[PDB]
């Protein structure tokens, strides 16, 4: 297991534009295209991301391309954020993956907003952090995925993905 395999499990793989759990146009391995309700807007975002006139459909290799860029972007977002970087630096590799996962799903700004959870993570108070993380719109809206990510923070293992 690693961050790529973890997010591949959580996000799935679909080669045609679809709507994610929030109702937003997405493709590939959880690549958010736009929050706009316009399918044409989503298709334009797709063409720009891939660099060709698509039909709203991409190849698996293209999905993996976007995925690698997106994982990189999540790590970058963490490292450039004054709230997230110290926590990331403080974590072991498995828990780092959990934090990357959250940023991939909700974005840098959203995760940086979890101030009290972040503090508990930096304090290595894992059970307490797990309880606090579940008290969230995030957990309520995607409870199975959030449970896997939270278990990863709680235990420092990949047990939730094996
Ligand atoms: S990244 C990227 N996407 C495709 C599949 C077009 N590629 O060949 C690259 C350059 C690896
Ligand atoms: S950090 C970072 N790298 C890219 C260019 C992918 N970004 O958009 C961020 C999130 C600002
Ligand atoms: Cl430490
Ligand atoms: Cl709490
Ligand atoms: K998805």
């Amino acid at each position: 297991m690693n961050i790529f395999e973890m997010l591949r499990i959580d996000e799935g793989l679909r080669l045609k534009i679809y709507k994610d759990t929030e109702g937003y146009y997405t493709i590939g391995i959880g690549h958010l295209l736009t929050k706009s309700p316009s399918l044409n807007a989503a298709k334009s975002e797709l063409d720009k991301a891939i660099g060709r006139n698509t039909n709203g459909v991409i190849t698996k290799d293209e999905a993996e391309c976007l995925f690698n860029q997106d994982v990189d972007a999540a790590v970058c977002g963490i490292l450039r954020n004054a709230k997230l970087k110290p926590v990331y630096d403080s974590l072991d590799a498995v828990r780092r993956a959990a934090l990357i996962n959250m940023v991939f799903q909700m974005g840098e700004t959203g995760v940086a907003g979890f101030t009290n959870s972040l503090r508990m993570l930096q304090q290595k108070r894992w059970d307490e952090a797990a309880v606090n993380l579940a008290k969230s719109r995030w957990y309520n809206q995607t409870p199975n995925r959030a449970k896997r990510v939270i278990t990863t923070f709680r235990t420092g293992t990949w047990d939730a993905y094996k």
